[PDB]
């Protein structure tokens, strides 16, 4: 307190625990030294914390000037910006590792670097250049010149470090023949402070406070600017906590100021944090005595039961205890499953490429129409099913039946000719969704960053997405089209190149990882997923170049020149700091969750000493979770004679205000049939001989598969293309099947010409059948429509398409199956005996199998048969259809709604 005064000098160090008044004491000394705007320099260490401390000072200060609030990287650029009295910075690592892919492919083509010849197949891989980039990016943070990395390649017998140092030296000579990376920005500025030797004295004479902040995360190359700027003038405060590694604080000759009172954390949270610091290689601080807090550890028995009790405890707190959303958080060790099972209880919770999302990709299809000049068929259907002018799949089927009234032509060709000029056919409501697509393609074709805005103006849906903000998808799409207008501007400053480049490119529960959870406050913190393979991280840190072994020989004597512990797993004592500092955010209470069928980590057995069987079916406060259970203890045979009264007493309070599922009108077991009528009632039923086999077999399959339920093929229309050719010279028919075959929906075009071969020969099999049996038979006609009245008084009235007559009359029915029906199974064949009974009365049978020509016969039992047609056709009358189990109870369409299974 006596060391922070306007009359004072030197370096003061300010260290304290997690939560204490550190960063709000640098703001308290920024203002107290002003009451000069300049020399009040901060180094906040984040781009978002720079504005958090700027607005804190400038509100506490009649207009004012600005204290200089910056970061370390943004300050080392301003030194380089002034030392050129412009120093440019290179792009993000796409353009910086696009240089790495060139120098490796430019080395494998040759035979100077000298890779150790085992790594020769590795050099073309994308996974080698994203590891070579890290051996340079982790020496750049530690100030190691490539002429000094090669000294390590000789003292130890490691050939791939001499090869890596010669890469990092040859890399820095084509980047200067400047161009600075991201991490190379502090190290390049520090060479320019000691170069001029008057640039120092014209910098130190400016600054007066140097309120550097968050000193613990500072690199040993960024820890030397703070030692250079604070060489001599005024007074400097360092601050931060020294025992959270994850200027220097631990070793200094400068006087320190400790802080032990927390101001945030409860005293029961402050004993679990400092209780874990006992088995850890200023660890004593106390909690806020005004608060009272709870720490508890819960276990689950599965993965889905974890997300069901997290969404329990997040729902108990807001809805009963009253703490709002956005004072809650869910911290996970690392993000790839939990946000889906936590939204399903009704909790507000706050990747995919840019040109792939449907609100953005529907507008890039307007540009491909515009760039070519004519719109195709496959990209004119893709505008109707998209967001611009939208149609559900049953209104494509209403366009086609209205456009084809203007063989039928294909829908891909009729659509384009309705956008080019609008026909006056439909005009009801489909005229509007076609005028919307003429308004876009006339605006963009009459006009590259000025056309793409003019398309967004014509397809007027910035108005429709603001009024409807289903209200989340408008805020997901508007937060995605504004990433086109940002990326499309970035290519214009440097329209077939627009499409070519983009193609390659509140009050909620914050779910975030541990490294993102070092800025929030959050009254309630859940640490989900502390278990065996996940939190004590046993993914081994080995690699090819030995990056994790270089980084702990070069940065300290953590390992000697022995590769024994170089590639094991993340260190456990340095992994305990993450769970010790994630609990350091909650100011009221902490819940720690892990599943155990997936085995809990040993950190869950250590918290249970300081906390205040696993669940397998947990309780929820979801409204669809109440009314499910309340209906299950009232519709019960066999417990709870007293609780049954309490069950139905609470459903009457749910049903009076809404809550769907509550009232006994809403229950799916309580609904009643619509009609239960006697069908036709009143009459002559009508039948065809191809349903009579089916009707007798099972009369429920007649009702559901003939009327509605029929799931759609390519094998049944070829079977009718054979019947058309056969009914019309055996070489004049092969030429007829050959032309028409090329338009059939066959994938695998090796199979279309392989299925033609068995259907070409099946016409030669038929003419090889005719000449054999034209001595015993004689054709009367072919494809006679049979119609008449049979079993007249109900009458059954057989109608339809006898295939081929012959005469010794007889009845020939041609089939194209491969496997024939047996000999004694065709004596009761219901199709032939309906034609045979047609031949007799008013106005033997053959069953020729073209394919694999084994024919079957039926002998010329009429009273036993004619009573069966009248007995079966009477069962197509009433309700309550019978579901017999037949041979066809497999590859039948209606089976998921059968009551016999
Ligand atoms: N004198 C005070 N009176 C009331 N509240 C205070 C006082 N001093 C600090 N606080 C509050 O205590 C909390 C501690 O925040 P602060 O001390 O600024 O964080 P920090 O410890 O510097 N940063 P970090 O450890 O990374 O979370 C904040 O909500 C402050 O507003
Ligand atoms: S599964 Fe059996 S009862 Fe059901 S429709 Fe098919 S044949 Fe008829």
């Amino acid at each position: 307190s006596t060391l922070l005064e306007p009359g004072s000098n030197g370096v003061v160090r300010l260290l304290g625990g997690p939560g204490t008044g550190k960063s709000s004491l640098l703001v308290d000394t920024a203002v107290q030294h002003i009451l000069d705007p300049e020399s009040v320099l901060l180094l906040t260490g984040s781009a978002r914390l720079r504005t958090a401390a700027r607005a804190a000072i400038t509100a506490r200060l009649g207009v004012v000037r600005e204290p200089l609030v910056r970061t370390v990287h943004s300050y080392a650029f301003a030194v380089l910006r002034l030392a050129a009295q412009p120093p440019p910075r290179l792009i993000t690592s796409a353009e910086q590792d696009g240089i790495i892919r060139e120098l490796l492919a430019g080395d494998l083509e040759d035979g100077p670097v000298g890779w150790p010849e085992q790594l020769w197949p590795a050099l073309t891989t994308a996974g080698f250049a994203t590891e070579l980039r890290d051996l340079m990016a982790r020496c750049t943070e530690r100030g190691v010149d490539p002429i000094a990395l090669q000294r390590l390649g000789r003292t130890a017998k490691r050939p791939e470090w001499l090869a890596a140092g010669r890469f990092a030296q040859a890399y820095e000579q084509i980047m200067l023949l400047p161009a600075l990376g991201a991490a190379e920005l502090v190290g390049a500025a520090l060479e320019a402070l000691g170069a001029d030797d008057e640039l120092l004295d014209t910098e130190r004479n400016r600054i007066k406070l140097l309120l550097v902040d968050d000193a613990q995360h500072l690199d040993p190359q960024a820890a030397r600017l703070v030692r250079a700027l604070a060489a001599g003038t005024g007074l400097t405060v360092i601050a931060g906590d020294p025992d959270q590694s994850v200027v220097l604080l631990r070793d200094d000759t400068h006087p320190a100021i400790t802080l032990t009172q927390s101001y945030r954390c409860a005293p029961e949270i402050a004993s679990a944090i400092t209780g874990l610091g006992q088995r850890l290689p200023t660890r004593h601080w106390t909690g806020n005595p005004q608060r009272e807090g709870t720490v508890t550890v819960r276990l689950a028995a599965s993965t889905h039961a974890e997300g069901t009790m997290i969404a329990d405890a997040l729902r108990r707190a807001h809805l009963v205890d009253g703490i709002p959303w956005s004072q809650m958080a869910v911290i996970v060790r690392s993000v790839p499953a939990l946000a889906r099972a936590l939204t399903a209880a009704g909790v507000p919770v706050q990747d995919v490429p840019v040109g792939r999302q449907p609100a953005a990709a529907a507008l890039l299809t307007v540009l491909d129409v515009t760039a070519t000049g004519h719109l195709d068929a496959d990209s004119a259907v893709a505008l109707l099913t998209g967001p611009i002018g939208r149609v559900d799949p049953v209104t494509l089927r209403q366009l086609r039946r209205a456009l084809r009234r203007a063989p039928p032509r294909d829908f891909g060709d009729l659509l384009v000719d309705a956008i080019e000029r609008e026909p006056k056919g439909l005009s009801a409501e489909h005229a509007r969704t076609l005028r919307r697509l003429r308004a876009v393609l006339t605006a963009a074709r009459r006009s590259p960053r000025y056309t793409l805005w003019q398309a967004w103006h014509a397809s007027g849906l910035q108005r429709r997405w603001l009024a409807a903000s289903v209200g989340a998808q408008a805020d997901r799409d508007l937060d995605a089209v504004t990433t086109l207008f940002d990326v499309a501007d970035q290519y214009v400053n440097r329209l077939r190149g627009l499409v070519d480049h983009v193609t390659r490119l509140a009050e909620a529960v914050a779910v975030l990882s541990v490294h993102g959870a070092l800025a929030g406050e959050w009254d309630f913190v859940v640490i989900a997923g502390v278990q065996e393979g996940l939190w004590p991280n046993m993914i081994p840190r080995g690699g090819v170049l030995g990056t994790q072994h270089l980084v702990d020989v070069l940065d300290g004597v953590a390992d000697m020149t022995d590769r024994t512990v170089s590639t094991r797993a993340p260190l456990v004592a340095e992994e305990r700091r993450l769970l010790m500092a994630a609990m350091g955010r909650a100011r009221t209470r902490v819940m720690i969750t892990a599943v155990d069928s997936l085995l809990p980590s040993p950190f869950c057995a250590e918290i249970s000493a300081w906390a205040t069987p696993p669940l397998v079916a947990p309780r929820v406060l979801a409204p669809s979770a109440l009314v499910g259970r309340l209906r299950a203890v009232v519709c019960a045979p066999a417990v709870d004679d007293d609780a049954r009264a309490c069950a139905a007493a609470q459903l009457a309070r749910l049903a009076a205000a809404g809550v769907p599922g509550a009232d006994p009108s809403q229950w799916h077991a309580m609904t009643s049939l619509t009609t239960e009528e006697p069908l036709w009632s009143e009459h002559v039923v009508t039948l065809s001989p191809s349903t009579l086999q089916m009707l007798t077999d099972c009369p429920l399959r007649w009702l559901l598969e003939r009327h509605g339920g029929d799931d759609g093929d390519v094998r049944s229309t070829v079977g009718s293309l054979v019947h058309a050719l056969v009914s019309e010279t055996e070489s004049q028919l092969v030429n007829e099947l050959e032309k028409v075959w090329d338009d059939l929906p066959y994938d695998a075009k090796w199979y279309s010409d392989n299925e033609l071969a068995r259907h070409r020969a099946m016409l030669e099999t038929f003419t090889r059948w005719r000449e054999d049996t034209r001595r015993q038979l004689t054709e009367v006609a072919t494809e006679i429509p049979v119609e008449g009245i049979v079993v007249e008084p109900p009458g059954v009235r057989v109608r339809g398409r006898l295939d081929r007559l012959e005469r010794d009359l007889v009845v020939v029915a041609l089939k194209t199956g491969k496997s024939p029906v047996t000999k004694d199974d065709a004596q009761n064949h219901a199709q032939l005996a309906m034609y045979q009974l047609a031949v007799a009365a008013g106005l033997g049978g053959k069953l020729v199998y073209l394919g694999k020509a084994t024919e079957r016969e039926q002998d010329p039992k009429r009273a036993e048969w004619l009573e069966t047609v009248g007995e079966a056709a009477a069962a197509t009358a009433g309700p309550r259809f019978v579901a017999r189990v037949n041979n066809g109870c497999a590859n039948c369409p209606v089976r998921s709604s059968c009551p016999a299974q």
